[PDB]
């Protein structure tokens, strides 16, 4: 029985490792391809921009043909894919086997948290939720300490074998312990049918501001991700000793605002939390820009700054991702697809603006873009909340 939602969190942390131990790896991996490190955090953007090609289709395909086949196909595309990047020979055809990777990550939601919500109850279910999101938080702190422990010893190679071994067993364990729950077996599946369902939820104003809002908010979380690396190692010029410890306080702080969210929400609305959690968020963000462009090499400020709007974010995050899942009346899994994709555009988009705006103007440009993301969060707050 709960063998299933085991092994989907078990594949759920394969993927979300499969960017987390690899960013800092990057630094080996440009080395091994003599590129640029300006392909380090393009890693990430790939494997976003995957995660966001499929999304739309495989909650009502997997409707149709069966929520285990699609699920088990997700799982041994990553697996393929994984085992695939070895062979790679430049670090366009390696961007491009990212990408392809980030195709797998549509699968957690669309397909496998569907069929979650199926066969479980209600009380099961927030349990098994709870315990998916406390994985989502535990693998960007570990990610890059244990991927930078990785790179010292064993290459790169090595981790994406580790990604597939992790996959592989969360397959056979699927293959026993998942049932088949879809509603609609057998039915017609029309394209048209999806696109008119896509283009009626971006008429809802409301549903459109929280979900871009949601991207703009955690952009600065997902540029540090992406670019940490090469901030750290390459532009101040520092050891793994300091990346790894740098991300610490900063995703500790993350924890840190979703456990004080546990304890206040029972006595506080989504409304207040997201007030609550915009001081911390908006301060953060100033000290970690104002720092830096004051003095370029304040590393301790930045990574101050980011830990206080890490606490913030942990705090004011899941009320708005309830918020704008209740803003729009149409069904669950347009609507989770839908908020999904315009935050892995707004993703994909601005890690690559990030990127170059670190690269002409160092950690000033890095913080003030981030800080401008924050702004337009707050603005989208403003209207989204009358
Ligand atoms: C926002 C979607 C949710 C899609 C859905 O289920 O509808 C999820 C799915 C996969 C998620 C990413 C997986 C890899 C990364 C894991 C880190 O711990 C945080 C940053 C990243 C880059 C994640 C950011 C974001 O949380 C994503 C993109
Ligand atoms: C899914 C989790 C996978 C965890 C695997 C991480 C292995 C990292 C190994 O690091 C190495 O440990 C040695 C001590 O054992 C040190 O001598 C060495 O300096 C360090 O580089
Ligand atoms: C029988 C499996 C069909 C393929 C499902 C995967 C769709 C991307
Ligand atoms: C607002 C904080 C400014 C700190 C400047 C640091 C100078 C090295
Ligand atoms: C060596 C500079 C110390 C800066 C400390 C800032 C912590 C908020
Ligand atoms: C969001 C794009 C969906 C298109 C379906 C034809
Ligand atoms: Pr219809
Ligand atoms: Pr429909």
């Amino acid at each position: 029985a709960l063998l299933f939602p085991l092994c989907l969190v078990l594949y759920e942390f394969s993927t979300y490792i499969g960017n987390d131990m690899i960013q800092p790896g990057m630094l080996a991996v440009v080395e091994q391809y003599q590129a640029g490190i300006d392909w380090v955090p393009t890693s990430m953007t790939a494997y976003l921009a995957g995660g966001m090609f499929l999304q739309w289709l495989l909650g009502p395909l997997s409707d149709r043909i069966g929520r285990r086949p699609v699920m088990l196909a997700g799982v041994v595309w990553f697996i393929v894919t994984c085992l695939a990047i070895l062979l790679a020979q430049n670090i366009e055809q390696f961007t491009l086997l990212r990408f392809l990777q980030g195709i797998s990550l549509c699968f957690i939601g669309a397909v496998g948290y569907a069929a979650i919500r199926e066969s479980f109850e209600e009380a099961v279910c927030i349990k098994i939720t709870a315990l998916m999101a406390n994985v989502a938080l535990i693998a960007p702190l570990l990610g890059p300490l244990v991927g930078a422990a990785w790179i010292h010893v064993l290459p790169w190679e090595g981790m994406f074998v580790l990604f597939a071994a992790l996959a592989a067993i969360s397959f056979f364990g699927l293959q026993r312990a998942m049932p088949e729950t879809a509603t609609r077996i057998g039915e017609k599946l029309s394209l048209k049918e999806l696109g008119r369902d896509y283009k009626l939820v971006l008429k809802n104003g409301r549903f459109v501001a929280g979900a871009l809002a949601l991207g703009f908010v955690s952009l600065p979380l997902l540029a540090w991700i992406a670019q940490s690396p090469i901030i750290i190692i390459t532009g101040e010029q520092l050891s793994s000793y300091e990346y790894g410890l740098l991300q610490v306080p900063i995703f500790g702080a993350l924890i840190a605002g979703n456990l004080l969210l546990a304890r206040l929400t029972s006595r506080r609305t989504v409304r207040s939390l997201i007030i609550m959690g915009g001081w911390p968020i908006m301060i953060g963000l100033l000290v970690a820009a104002a720092a830096t462009v004051i003095s370029s090499h304040a590393y301790l400020w930045m990574t101050a700054g980011l830990s206080i709007y890490a606490f913030g974010i942990g705090l004011a995050n899941a009320g708005l991702v309830r918020l704008t899942e209740f803003a729009s009346d149409m069904s669950k899994g347009t609507v989770s697809a839908a908020m999904g994709m315009l935050q892995m555009l707004i993703f994909t988009v601005g890690i690559e603006i990030s990127k170059h705006a670190w690269l002409n103007g160092g950690n000033g440009l890095f913080n003030l873009f981030n800080l401008v993301n924050g702004i337009l969060w707050l603005s989208l707050m403003v209207i989204f909340l009358k």
